[PDB]
């Protein structure tokens, strides 16, 4: 059983700036933690990142066909993209929205997401571990 | 290392009237589940439930004074109580807000929480595992 | 066949100022006015008042477990308690909300209710007779 | 004592649609039970319905001139018409707003009423019986 | 030289009945006042009153086709009626909107007019004389 | 197969008004255009225009009882009338809202419609053509 | 009786810009116009302009002490000044707000006025003749 | 006439999933359909889909160079994209906005379009036939 | 006279954290100060604190029947409780609202209070001497 | 030593209108009340009224320059003036905002103040005595 | 070739306050800088400061008559003053608006300007150099 | 000293139309102009334009990693992209936001900017000169 982990705009920058807020782990190292954690839970995680909204939609589409779970952190698109929301609405396996930082402790405009109404759940503010916790949710379901 | 699991109004009624939105598990069964996960994780958890705001606050102060982490499902109070929030703001250890259902998929007034901004992070929509995941997060921090 | 009449905050002050907005019947006189009147309809009314939201929540739970109708004048909590609305949404028997004054002719904030969307219906501005007309509806559904 | 029962636009269609929100009773059947209930209290009920705003204003003026009480369900116009509001402001006898369906459980725009603030009282969501309870209140004053 | 004076809903009940913030002048006394004055100024006023939007529109289409000035007191329709606005936008002679009372010293929703933006001008809160002043404007333009 | 085309307040004056907003075709040539093009499609079009709300409702009621499709251009009432919306909600055959102008390129208030949420589909801003297009959809279903 | 006509910010620029919106006759022409027209009606008019909120307030207080009516055109300050509303609110003799241009036909922020709710009435859009029509009102009271 | 029919994000998924809103027709079936009808009207329909805003604007620009008309279903980008709006704003030939679903009958956010204000007209909720009717408009003009 | 000082939620925590804002005096110390200051002024102060809204309601009812002045710091209940407000609305003797911190300097929601409108006056942000000044003012009447 | 008490637009008309919203004391009587009162506390109050925004700004600047506290009742300007707010931001000595009436009991627009946020504290609805209790606050915090 | 540089309230306090929000340079050093920079560009800068709206309106009037360009830094009035907006709307030469600090980075209320819509453009957050850059625009036109 | 001049969506269409608002200079000309003007100031300007958000971000990410100053006109993405805002938020050298047109003199939605708050300064409406002026600011920093 394959799980798709999908990071959107700016997540490629992980650990290259703002260590307070997002932490000092890099994207590459995050891919590795997630694959490791996955394996130890009997899952197979494909972790991709893109700054491109088309590419993200493509990936969502593909999970919709394969019927795979998705853990999605879309960064900035969370608050702005209705298209992403529509592509994710087509998913029949679970969708777990994840944010590293606590968006509620930030600008007003970050407190709203088009994705959460259509997601199974949302993990916000638990840092990098939100991904591994989101896997545990899936291995358990 | 003690974790405080606190649940607000109506959560005593888990599993009884209402399935479908809140799951089939009862508050007794959830208590047993947290006891088992606690053990696995190698920490202790004290699960307490009350319909009364004044009781919740008293629990929160005690946690504040014992520097203990809190997992908090304040139920309807999440949306309305500034008092609970001010009590939570004192917490020197991490505060994890939990909701069983996805509040983002329900009436629009449920999409504002007075606790989220002062919490470490928030888990929503992951049903009862919501609590277990949060414990695990605390076992790692 | 039992009917629960439940009065929230400040309603134990009925009859002690305001002349005026609320009538001159005290809360004791009302209690018994309801009881006589439920009786002449073949109903058995349990009349209860409390200033404690927590106490009101426990009453609603019981009505919910017993499948009995409720007549709720929540007082102040009508505009403010999401927890009270969640407890009520659980009732399977009819729920009638009641206000003694006409909330629509007073402060704007009194015009929104968290309860009304989940009641069977709402009676406003008919003064004390509002409770008696709710009994009448219950006698007939 | 004479009481005017005035139904505005679409009330003609009662019991012929969605019945299932408004009930299965026809406008004719309503008139009948309004008129029997009138009888049992010593009142004369004059029940009137029109789709026209001007007709309703007219009936309202004549009740203002006669000083007779009014039970009004303005239907759609409740949410939209100031003139209707300015018309009823002139009534010196009591005015009861009645809605058949519980308008707080439907669309947002159904929740504001221009007539509520100027009415003696409002009865909502008790179905057809709303009318009968409105008569009963008038009997007693 | 023809000026049309058109009164909207509830105006047929000037100082009868509603005195109140509108004076002691009846609609009939007003017709005479406006006639006497208009003649005093070299104009013929035609003064018509109706509780009916469709009737008002009819009157306005006719003044558009005749190209005669309109002094309109739309009453409640001022605030709710787009059709009336659209009717009046085709008037090529001057349009003066008049209100006897000062609509700005009352409820919030009266402080908005669909007509004002397409009127030549607006006179408000100067009573009966509102009309006379309007005539005296027209007699110069 | 009978189609009811209904035109609301001010459409009587089409092509006697503002060319290149609503364009130079009169109401009568429109009727003729609609009746010809309807037959070409093996449909019978009954076209009517009224400035009276109650008269439009009457017609809607009729098309509901007869189960006939309705093409409605409600004029101003589009933005103002819950009663009209309530009427059309009862239609069991398709309802197609048509505006001659592009309502979205005008005043802000024109961008809201009480009718669209309850209509099959909406055609906006294609001029008179939009009526024929609506016929064309119906002919197919 | 002595009437105070008070002109606010930018009114000394009358007739030297925006003749399309504000007319063409200068502030001087205006003073003499109003003066002559007041004489013909049996009043004495004292007309002043200032760009200074402090000075307008000084004149308003004076009017208050003498119990003289005011015709005020606050210019820009109409929309923005609470201090001016407060000063005007103390005048026991009538106060008429006048605007030269049809404010409801311009930018939206022009449709709000702090002064209107405390005036006796308002004249808007009638050009320069607004001042003279307000003279004509005061001559009657 | 070459007409460019442009489809935005998620429209590639037409047919696949899922048809109470949107229908049973795949994106390719629709290309075929738009092509035949365009031909049978004497036009050449270029029909392209992209999940990529940049790709969408590249096509609009080209259409703007060749002065060709555009029929646009921008999907979710209708609700969010000023860039898309600015790109369309330089078309000289017509722009018809089309939505297969009736956007007014869903989430409140869908009822806003950055596009509608700069389109000539808009067709919503007529289905696949939506494209053909726009094609027919273009044929007539 | 007896003055009632009533502190609500989270005020027992005074001085024992967040001293930047509240600042350093504990509630016991505050009790003494207030008593010493009340006796030096010739008043008897009863100081009471509680996290229980219903307990706060009870103390106000008592002061209402006693017709005694009340000094109230409701804590977070200030921005949230209609119930507390309605209870104080009944007080016949003066009501001072106190806040230790400057609420207008913090989160936006703390800027609004349901008690302010019904209170004689409010002291905000003068720290703990707030209570003393309110006593000072009560000695003066 | 020295406290500035500054009153904004219309306060010069105190007690010439709607008493019992304000109530019966004139501005001059208020000047006497404050001065005597501040002296009993061992302070020196300078009291000033102006309807002119620019004059209040000028007075605020000198208070800022002399590191003297301001007790301020800006009247109408409380609700509308960003110029005043910005002059006031620059006081480092205490700033107490006063309102004679209870603004929360009146029209909605009166319940927002551009000054509250940059003020030390605010006193509202305690009438003329609001100024006196502000003085006593300063007096109790003389170091 | 004369350039008017007009600074509003508080700007006389430059550099004698917050060396970090507005730079270290005083108003006098600014007047020197601007007049210098203007010479080597071939212009005459007249730099003026006032804390008084009337004085600012006066200066603006004069530029409107002299038909001279204006670089305006209104200070706090930028956000609150229609009177000043209306004065500037007269100018025929360029009007450039300057803020030393980035007003978008501060309080929300600072983000709205009555001036901007009638300016040639706006320069914000570039410090004292904003003025020199505006001189370069005017030198080039 | 390298300076990144980045241009967003639709900016490739400069000069190729709408000259009234954007100028008649084309994008290539802008590039040459900027490069040559930066060089006089002893800067190396890298001008780039793309309709792809992903591309724009790549460019921002590189500037952040090189600590190079950036001049940004995000075009439409200015009002909608949180992603881009977040890319920009990590620039450690200066960021000047630039718009050719005055955004405050146009549609409402153009007056809000996601980028403005995180920028050093903004230049609006100074035409193509805005870019040049932005180079001068950076010349001194
Ligand atoms: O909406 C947000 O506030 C938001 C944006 C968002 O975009 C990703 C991002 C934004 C800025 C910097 C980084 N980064 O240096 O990895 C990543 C991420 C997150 C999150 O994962 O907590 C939250
Ligand atoms: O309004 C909420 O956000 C809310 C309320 C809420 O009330 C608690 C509740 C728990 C168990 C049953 C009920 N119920 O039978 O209405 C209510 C719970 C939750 C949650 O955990 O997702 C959320
Ligand atoms: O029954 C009501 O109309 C009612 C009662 C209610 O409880 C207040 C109250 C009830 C009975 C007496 C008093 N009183 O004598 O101070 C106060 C509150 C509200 C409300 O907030 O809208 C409404
Ligand atoms: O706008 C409403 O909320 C509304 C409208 C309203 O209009 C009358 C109406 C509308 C649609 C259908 C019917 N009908 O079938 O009687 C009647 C009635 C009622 C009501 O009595 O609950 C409520
Ligand atoms: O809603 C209004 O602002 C309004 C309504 C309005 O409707 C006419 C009307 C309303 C109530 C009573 C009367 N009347 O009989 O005098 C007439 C009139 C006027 C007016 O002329 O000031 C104003
Ligand atoms: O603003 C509207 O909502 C509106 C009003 C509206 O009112 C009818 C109407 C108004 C003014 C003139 C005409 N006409 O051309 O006769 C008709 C029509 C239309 C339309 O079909 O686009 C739109
Ligand atoms: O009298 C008016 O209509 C008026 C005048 C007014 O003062 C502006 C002004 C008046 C006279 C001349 C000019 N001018 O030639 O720049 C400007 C402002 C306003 C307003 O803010 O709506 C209204
Ligand atoms: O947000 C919209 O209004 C929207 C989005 C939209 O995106 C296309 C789309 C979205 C979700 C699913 C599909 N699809 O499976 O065909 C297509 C299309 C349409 C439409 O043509 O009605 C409307
Ligand atoms: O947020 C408020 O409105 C609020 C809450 C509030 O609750 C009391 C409180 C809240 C949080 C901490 C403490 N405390 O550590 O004494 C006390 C007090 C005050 C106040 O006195 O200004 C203001
Ligand atoms: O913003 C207010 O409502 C306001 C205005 C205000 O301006 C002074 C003022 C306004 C109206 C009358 C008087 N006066 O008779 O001094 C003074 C003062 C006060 C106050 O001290 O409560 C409050
Ligand atoms: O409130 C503003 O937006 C504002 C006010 C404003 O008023 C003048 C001012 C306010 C506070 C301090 C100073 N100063 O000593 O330069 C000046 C200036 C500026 C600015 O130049 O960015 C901005
Ligand atoms: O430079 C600008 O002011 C600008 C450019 C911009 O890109 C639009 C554009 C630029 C150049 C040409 C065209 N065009 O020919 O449609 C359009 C958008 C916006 C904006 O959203 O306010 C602003």
């Amino acid at each position: 059983l394959i799980v798709n982990v999908i990071n959107g705009p700016n997540l490629g920058r992980l650990g290259r700036r703002e260590p307070a807020v997002y932490g000092g782990t890099t994207h590459d190292e995050l891919v590795a933690l997630i694959e490791r954690e996955a394996a130890e839970l009997g899952l197979k995680a494909v972790v991709r990142q893109s700054d491109s909204e088309a590419q993200l939609l493509d990936w969502i589409h593909q999970a919709a066909d394969a019927a795979e779970p998705v853990i999605l952190n879309a960064g900035g698109l969370t608050h702005t993209s209705v298209a992403l929301r529509d592509a994710c609405a087509e998913l029949s396996a679970p969708l777990i929205e994840v944010h590293i930082s606590n968006v509620h402790a930030r600008e007003e405009f970050r407190r709203h997401s088009y994705l959460s109404p259509i997601a199974t759940g949302v993990i916000v503010g638990l840092g990098i571990q939100g991904y591994l916790l989101a896997l545990r949710y899936l291995a358990e379901h």
